[PDB]
């Protein structure tokens, strides 16, 4: 999306969602591999990705002057 102003949006999000989002959307990991990394049910990984992307969307919307 924007610049690596991303590390900075992401850091504004709770740790749990932030890691799911970084791993999925910055690093390109598969939800099943992220479930291994995080040691959580894949369905938990998905729920954090949704909450996490929800917030994120909320920021780049604000970044519409």
């Amino acid at each position: 999306l924007p610049d690596s102003d991303v590390k900075q949006a992401l850091q504004a999000i709770p740790e749990e969602f932030r890691i799911a989002v970084y791993l999925a959307d910055v690093e390109g990991f598969a939800y099943k591999e992220i479930a291994d990394i995080m040691g959580t049910p894949i369905g938990t990984v998905m729920s954090r990705l949704h909450r996490g992307r929800r917030q994120l969307r909320g920021m780049l919307e604000d970044y519409a002057r």
